[PDB]
């Protein structure tokens, strides 16, 4: 009777039907995968997210979300999950694969071409994904569960951190904070609340692990689409990263970043910002530099006037950032900022020192330099921090590692780099000048 | 007012379901993507399609989906698109980035290391599809229109073609389009342009009518493809609908072996365990370096029923092959016609195709294989005075084997598509 199909009964029906039922939950368990997946891309890359419009490039696509509960461990809640065009026509949801190619694009492209995650062995997240689809189903957490009895699990938790010597760090931040996450995510309980309830579990015994968790302010955590060490043979081989620690104070007494005074041929003053008028001379020069390419090719400020105006007046009136002009025999020829990092977004990715400094540099009249310059200078002023404040044990920068003339200059003057690190928009050398 | 999110008033809720609502229509979207690729991936790699469920090995990934329309130019209509567990239980929607993934995986895999698609620098299928999902989308086939409208348009277009694989992509992907929309039927489509073709008497028009297979361009399977962002698609031949052979194929002959060669076909006794025949294809399938490519180390009985079931028919012939007096290597003879290979090149109606193990190579692997070949090629070139060819399929990556028939006088023309394999195509032609 019908040659291009089956023939239909209601038992046919009955049969399909029973089928498509359970597509429903189907769809939903991609969507908690994309959405795993996108709070670890966040994390790893350091990302900044609040309540609203979550809008972001991921490799190849234009990546976009309501961020409809934002948590304090990173456990955010999200909308629909989104791809766009060049000019912001949605064009297909983010399903986990797709964001597991974007992903795995973008972190490849963010290390270095000689990096282990860029291997021809190497694998990719989207090998690591395809292969768990079949994984088992997590338990998510049950809608009606107590705040009581939410505490009574942590605690628990808490308590089966492993008492050894040799322990994981990451354990804090894969198994209680996890497990918060889930809870806030839930509506069970606020993750605040639930935070502070760890640190009393935490202040009951002095181990050294306990102790330093209270007091550290980064914590490991674990990496699986962010790092040059990734490896995904069948299944990940994760990489450690340092996070921000919940547990520990939002500001200290530390005093903004000191003028330091620079030997050799240089000079160092802050810039001023005059009151009066389009800001002066110096925001000029800086607005001039900065729109040059070879500049803004790797700063990406090449803003109008009057938003340079404000930002340096904005960093001036704080305890953050102190931009200067640097000239060398008289002519100016470079910009600085010098940064507290306990202020900077430095301070979530790597175990700083209460005191630490950093420093972004310019060479603006590159028109004539890039001939040793900026590692005699990038020493001079290092020490010169040093010499400025004794409390500082570090002077750090986040080059990009593909800006591989500012990662040179910055070894040539002494800096040694730790490690890898992933930022909002670049991977970077962690590149360290230690004191003494 | 609220810390970890923003504070709702109606308007807030307005925007957001203006951007729900064409949330239904990015789901269909990747609905018509996946089933796109799978149309190619079934058609590229020659797999059978027939109404009901499909159900299916890509890379990494069991894929089963519903054949809701079986079409005849392979635009066929699908059911969701699932992917499942190891016994059975559906994991995920094969959503078209999965789908694209699995296929890379599974194609890279199929073609040799030093393939043009498995070089360091030659980009991926899934590169291609997220690179298209900002694309603007092919309109859809206006499901209001009449099937006189859908004659004159594919009379139209018929008229204003001149390369090979013009008509099908051009008028068959209309008649799948038209079909898959139940505008018309696609026999009906098909017979009208098979009339177009007739009008015009040019050499183009004539092999469109009379070939077996007509040229396809593939952009999933095929040692040469690159993905360059976009596609540099490869061609390959797939079934033509316009053909149907007159045919009256006898089965495959029983040639006979010159020199030390010794050919007879199996024999299969009845009710005890199938005589020592039986046995020895079932010891020899099971020894290693057999198993390693056939894949058919089965237990004793599966092979009776199997060689049972081939001397019945007229597709393959099982045969065993004796050298000086030592039994020592197996046969399968058979109709291109009848055999998988027939959607993969434009084959001859007597063509015959061989597939061999030497069992007794663990004592008489000493450079005998590819003579044995040249001999039985031609006793069947013999045996079969209307057969032009004789060929075989194996795995682009048995190189061993290629090389043993290509030194027997087989020239490996092509690499093709077959459900479970990428194979060479090598021919032994009576030319
Ligand atoms: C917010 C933010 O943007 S974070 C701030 C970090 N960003 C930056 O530093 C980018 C600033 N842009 C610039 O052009 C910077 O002024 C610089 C530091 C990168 C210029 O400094 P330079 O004048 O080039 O210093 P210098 O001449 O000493 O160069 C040192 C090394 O860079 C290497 N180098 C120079 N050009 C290149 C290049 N194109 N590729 C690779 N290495 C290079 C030099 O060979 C030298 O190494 P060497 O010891 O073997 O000779
Ligand atoms: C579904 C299916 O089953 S697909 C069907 C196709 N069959 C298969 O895929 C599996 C085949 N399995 C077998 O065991 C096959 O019989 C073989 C061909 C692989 C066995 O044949 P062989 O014993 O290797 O024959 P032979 O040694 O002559 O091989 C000839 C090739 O090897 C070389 N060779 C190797 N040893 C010798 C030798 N001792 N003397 C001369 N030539 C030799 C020949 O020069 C020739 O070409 P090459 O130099 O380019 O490699
Ligand atoms: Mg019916
Ligand atoms: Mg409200």
């Amino acid at each position: 009777h019908h040659s291009s199909g089956v023939d239909l009964g209601t038992e046919n029906l009955y049969f399909q039907s029973n089928a498509m039922a359970g597509d429903v939950e189907l769809a939903d368990r991609a969507r908690r995968r994309a959405c795993r997946l996108l709070r670890r891309w966040l994390a790893e890359t350091h990302t900044p997210v609040e309540p609203g419009p979550l809008s972001l490039r991921i490799g190849p696509v234009r990546v976009s979300a309501e961020v409809a509960y934002r948590s304090p461990t990173g456990a955010h809640g999200f909308g629909p999950i989104r791809v766009l065009d060049a000019e912001g026509v949605p064009v297909a949801l983010a399903d986990p694969v797709l964001l597991a190619a974007a992903c795995s694009a973008d972190s490849r492209s963010r290390s270095l071409p000689s990096a282990p995650i860029n291997a021809p062995d190497a694998g990719t997240a989207v090998d690591w994904v395809l292969s768990s689809l079949a994984d088992d189903e997590d338990d998510e957490v049950p809608a009606g569960m107590t705040a009581e009895e939410a505490v009574r699990l942590l605690s628990r938790q808490v308590d089966d951190l492993p008492r050894s010597p040799g322990a994981d760090p990451w354990s804090l931040v894969a198994g209680p904070f996890a497990a918060i996450g889930r809870f806030g995510r839930a509506g069970i309980a606020d993750e605040c609340w639930l935070l502070e309830v760890l640190a009393g579990r935490l202040r009951a015994v002095d181990d050294d692990l306990s102790r330093s968790w209270l007091s550290s302010p980064t914590l490991a955590d674990r990496a699986v689409l962010v790092g040059e060490g990734l490896r995904y043979r069948p299944d990940v081989r994760p990489v450690p990263f340092d996070v921000p620690n919940p547990l520990h104070e939002g500001k200290s007494d530390v005093p903004p970043p000191p003028v330091p005074v620079l030997g050799g041929p240089w000079s160092l003053r802050p810039v001023e910002v005059a009151v009066h008028g389009d800001g002066g001379p110096d925001v000029a020069l800086v607005h001039r530099w900065m729109n040059t390419p070879h500049v803004a090719h790797h700063w990406n400020q090449a803003w109008p006037l009057e938003r340079w105006r404000e930002e340096l007046a904005h960093q001036l009136g704080g305890e953050h950032s102190l931009p200067c002009v640097v000239g060398h025999e008289g002519r100016e020829v470079a910009y600085l900022e010098l940064y507290r990092v306990t202020r900077d977004k430095l301070a979530g990715c790597y175990p700083y020192g209460p005191h630490d400094l950093g420093v972004h540099i310019a060479i603006g009249e590159r028109e004539v330099l890039g001939r040793g310059f900026g590692s005699s200078l990038l020493r001079a002023v290092a020490g010169a921090l040093l010499d400025a404040d004794p409390r500082c044990a570090r002077v750090v920068a986040e080059p990009n590692v593909h800006n591989e003339a500012s990662v040179r200059a910055f070894a040539k003057a002494g800096f040694v780099r730790e490690r890898e690190i992933g930022l909002p928009a670049k991977n970077s050398a962690l590149m360290v000048f230690s004191r003494v």
